[PDB]
């Protein structure tokens, strides 16, 4: 628990922030039939013209002022278009001569929004919420949405709005100001209200990940991952454990503690438990890759574009499972008992690292012949599962950056899944679907299996096909006996290179799994 | 035909192919299995497994008609070998008419449903004492399950790995007879002269590819392409530089500037004698070589040596129209595709930078010349829709990058209809060659977009398999089309030979349609 | 012994070695060819060839005891199979005594006289029949010319391949594997060769003891678990022995052994066997073998491609060639000599208390080195172990090492390159090559490159920068180190790993016995 430093500067805790400027926000939903009051802040309609790309603005809603309506006109809307991304401010004097601000974004000529272009509607949206100092904004849809999309809009348009500052000391914006009043008008919107805070929920889950995984190598240990998966268990009151090096080596987890022996930080396997009250129909437990740091070991990452830098993503699958863990046990779904597990490391180079040939024996008593030390996911994966299969349950489910072989193959959109069990890989795609986190589905080509044939252990770690992703996949396999298991290969989504940030991918993806199971 | 050029005398004019194969002289019988072997001639082996126990001992259950090789299967014997799936042991005894044979048997491992890569092993394992064989009759006793689609790619597999290749050379003999025994011997019948034409179809794609580049050149394949439409009685037409310079083939013809060997189209043609229901287009990657032009593969595992393969497209194409012109379905209309050319470093090549006009208008800015492939494929797919067709499926060795997606096992089919999607996985599952979907994601569209030109050739930067299906997509406009890449399955890098991938599969896609 | 120091309590503190294979389980029995065959019970095998036809037919010459065997054996019947290298057939048949036997040919060419490379092809190809087949005896049938050695390199290379490593197994041990448990071998002149059989038999677990270390993975084998083998080794042959830790090191002043270990968890330890026979020694021999339990490379990290860091376990083939060769010198007892087996044992990691690139380190001779590349720490190593085996007052010193890559450049992966100061023992390891069948080539030591290794501050550099010819270079270091003893140099470290096999060879071992007993 207490976490171990080098000098007296290093930090001993991960700082979190779980009063954002978002939970600060109060959101009304109206329903648009009744009229749009156009009175403080800025309003943003989101319209779009079917059929005819790049065609002119058309307000349909109903305006409750006499002024703001004849600004609004067709006549005045003609110069605009409603291509994507498209935003414009307009400034005018409402019926009781105050300055208001009003304004649109193109949602394209398409009548169903990808999630991609949902996206690029709220990041222009947000581009109008920056560097402007508003107290209140106003969303009126004159588009056809539904409930998920609808939720999409808020879940992404919060995430985007809000900035990490925990790391900033003489470079925190002095202009940051977030709006305090969140008004939407839309189409039956009582069908809608109960998604506002459903989306607020989902929010923090994907931004609680995302703190966890922005955070350093140095902020973010195997200790104070640990330390923090604790502190978010006694929140929502969920059933926690975490287990020691002891315990460990009690279950004979060899793989799993090798990985860690190079490190200054102890092994820590988080343990976190959601139980229903009342019967419990499904029992679930979520797999999350927690190697806070990965340098590769003594296969170290000096290759160029190996990206050591960015390593310290590598517990973004445990940061999803810890998200979800948040969301689950906030929402608190019924017949369900779900395990967070993530078999926390870091993966260094020391006289004490694990070696290229060191053959290690798992919890299931499998020998491994290590080919490579930069492939320590799978090997902590390995007795992660067995510990998985052990606690009894239906699915189970593993999320990691696995493979950087996913960017070759689906790149850095769609998130790729792996299984054993057709029905369960189903029940990701579809929770993919809602969650409007895109998983595309892989094959477990058996052909290559004889690749992983030892000479001299039970299994190689690695073969020797190039094929990553469906051979790391074929290694984990050996871990599931007789159980559901579905394998999410996130190495390729889990980090936006283009806004330098991380997405957070996978709690919204997980939770909906969780929920419409 | 037209004369192909020569550096020296001593250049090959002509891609040596043989039609009649030794395969093409075994006289093949299935008798069922219920009635017992009778094995007194040649070698017989035994297909045997042991489910639940794995690695478990031999045991051979049919009934034989001989009573020295019956007692030679007996338990006791059988049971010091084991079912390995692989394994394979071989006796040469007198039976009771004192005539020498040969019996033995292939293990089947303890998997009761084998795949087809489980299939290809057992093979492999019966082609090793197959070469080793001077015997005139092979007989298989299938004590294993296998439905009709699986005997019949067990007999394509046989054949094919049985024969090898000596075009290029300056023991055993062929065996003229083979015996099945399985159950339900009536219903596999069928399967056996289609399984010779399939055969064939992939032999012969994999003459091609394994025909080195000095002996097969953009105008020695087109030739070889007439010279097998004349066989098939299949209409034919090859496009030469002046007429696809008519039809404004830029980006096709950019590829092939800087190469001997002029630029040559080819286009194939199967037409039903009834009336015509579907029209279908397959187009081929016709690079013969592959140098990688002015971005020449000069890094390590770049593969240079193996560039011949950079046609497989083409010859599974050719391959296909063998198995289409034999077979002759009715009811289908089959337009077979290649834009031939060569791809080379000279003074007179494309260089990386250059705008080159398509056949439709579209501007392409080059960005690396070794992604060539689509290039060429840009200006037949405008060729292929502009037939009118109801299906457009190309079918390439396009991008490196499936070699880190699927592997070598699998092919990966892109498409803008997932109804021909759907066709095209079906196809694959009842000609047991491998194929997976992958999507084409739109949200990577945008890095196509060039400064000058209308689009881009490549990237800025990553999922190289799936940008390139974007850039194919955008030279269809409104046809069902889908896209095979087979740059990581094409080649059989352990056998160090081709596999024809892609004939089978082409050809069960137009017949099942 | 010392106790192996572990990161977590699931860290392995010894080495698993097996000492009785089911190889010393089998009774061998000799029989002279003229007498005729007895074909029975399990496979018998014939190993024919014909001269001078290439792919010739099968003809057995041999006289078998069995009417009905000698009918199927008839030149008539074996035409229709051939005798190329390699190839091999299985018959079936039933004997006088109404009983099934089964019987076999291993094609052995048209050359008459059998290259040792030949020799492995014939008994991988019998390999093949005992694999996969649960038979009791092997009967093995020679119709072709072999000498002494040859015969013996035959039943060795048989013994090696035969077995198989499954210390490493658990849940995938073969449920298979039964080893036959008698080899019959039917030769012309039988009781000249049956003298061959046990020193094959010696020479075989030799062999596979060195690969059972070298095989052993760098967790299981590290410099204090391998020196406890050792000790083991030593007493169960009661060879004299002292292992020397660190302050015992650090008296010695051996800065050169001492600072590549550095930056390791486990402690240096130098081995240091002996065997002394009971009458008056007349010569005195030290073996020296290189002994890094796992090269990261140091500072200088093996990150290149093709630079096989997964495999260098296999950076103790010297160290397990030497220990194996005083498995045979133990067993055998030779008259008139006494061994020094000499190995400096640590291991090359990356670390805070780490020798550093430029580092200039202090030889136990007094000579200075300045280091230039952390990845050619086993000449450092060597250095001062050929400096304690010189103070030792021997008469030969030869050294065996995996040092250099480049031999795969050179020589390849079949023959091993000597280098020496002294060409009467260059030629002795070269006839020890030629006895024990382990190929070695001579490779010169080129006086010009000296020059090369002239330090601006230090006495002599570790490595050079303008030659290239790393392993003419490293020698010419070694040399420095040996200042008035026959001394030579075996590189290894393209022969040392079968990659095909994916196993070791055990190199080494027999070729440094039959050294030391023709000597
Ligand atoms: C083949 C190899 C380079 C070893 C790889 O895929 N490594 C993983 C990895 O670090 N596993 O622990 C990897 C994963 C994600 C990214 Br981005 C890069 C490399
Ligand atoms: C990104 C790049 C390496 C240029 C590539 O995809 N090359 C293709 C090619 O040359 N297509 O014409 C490619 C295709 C197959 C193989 Br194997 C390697 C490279
Ligand atoms: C010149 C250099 C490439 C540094 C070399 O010879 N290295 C040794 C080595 O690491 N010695 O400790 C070496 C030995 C065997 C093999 Br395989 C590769 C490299
Ligand atoms: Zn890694
Ligand atoms: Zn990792
Ligand atoms: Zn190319
Ligand atoms: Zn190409
Ligand atoms: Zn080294
Ligand atoms: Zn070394």
């Amino acid at each position: 628990s207490e976490v171990p430093q080098v000098v007296s500067l290093d930090p001993t805790s991960i700082p979190i922030e779980y009063n954002t400027p978002i939970h600060d926000i109060k959101v009304q939903v109206y329903d648009i039939k009744g009229g749009c009051n156009v009175e403080e802040g800025l309003t943003i309609f989101l319209v779009n013209n079917p059929g005819k790309e790049n065609g002119p603005v058309k307000i349909s809603s109903k305006v409750n002022d006499k002024q703001v309506s004849e600004f609004l006109k067709d006549e005045n809307m003609e110069k605009f278009n409603v291509k994507l991304g498209t935003s414009k401010h307009f400034y005018m004097f409402n019926d009781n001569k105050n300055s208001v601000a009003v304004g649109y974004v193109g949602c394209g000529s398409v009548a169903d929004l990808s999630e991609a272009d949902m996206k690029r509607v709220v990041l222009s949206l947000v581009t109008m919420l920056h560097d402007n100092k508003l107290s209140k904004l106003t969303v009126v849809f004159e588009i056809n949405v539904d409930k998920n999309l609808f939720r999409f809009f808020l879940e992404t348009l919060f995430y985007e709005y809000m900035t990490d500052e925990r790391f900033k000391s003489t470079d925190k914006n002095v202009n940051m100001e977030y709006i305090k009043h969140l008004g939407v008008y839309i189409n039956n919107a009582d069908t809608y209200k109960e998604e506002v805070e459903k989306a607020r929920v989902y929010y923090f889950g994907t931004y609680y990940a995302s703190q966890l995984i922005a955070a350093p190598s140095n902020y973010c240990n195997p200790v104070s991952l640990s330390n923090a998966a604790v502190e978010l268990a006694q929140k929502l009151n969920l059933e926690y454990k975490i287990l020691g090096v002891k315990e460990l080596e009690e279950l004979k987890m060899g793989a799993y503690l090798s990985v860690g022996k190079g490190s200054m930080y102890p092994n820590k396997f988080i343990h976190l438990t959601y139980k229903s009250k009342g019967d419990v129909k499904k029992k679930i437990a979520l797999v999350g890759k927690g190697i806070t740091f990965d340098s590769g070991g003594y296969n170290l990452k000096a290759a160029p574009g190996s990206m050591i830098d960015l390593m310290k993503f590598d517990m973004s699958g445990c940061a999803a499972v810890l998200g979800c863990a948040y969301c689950v046990g906030t929402l608190k779904p019924e017949n369900v008992e779900i395990h967070f597990l993530s078999a926390v490391c870091e993966n260094m180079v020391s006289k004490n690292s694990y070696r290229p040939g060191d053959i290690i024996t798992a919890s299931n008593g499998k020998t491994i012949e290590v080919g490579n030390t930069d492939a320590e996911g799978r090997l902590t994966l390995a007795d992660a599962l067995v510990y998985a299969e052990k606690l009894g349950v239906d699915y189970i489910v593993d999320i990691a950056t696995l493979t950087g072989a996913m960017l070759y193959s689906l790149g850095t959109s769609y998130a790729g899944v792996f299984g054993n069990n057709e029905e369960l890989i189903n029940k990701i795609l579809q929770s993919s679907k809602t969650s409007n986190e895109p998983v595309w589905w892989l094959p477990i080509i058996n052909e290559y299996r004889a690749t992983l044939n030892s000479k001299y252990a039970d299994i190689n770690q690695i073969s020797s096909v190039k094929a990553s992703s469906i051979v790391a996949s074929l290694f984990l396999k050996e871990f599931v006996q007789n159980t559901a298991w579905a394998h999410i290969d996130i190495a390729g989504v889990s980090w936006n290179f283009k806004a330098r940030k991380p997405k957070g991918f996978g709690v919204r993806l997980l939770t909906e799994f969780v929920l419409n199971d």
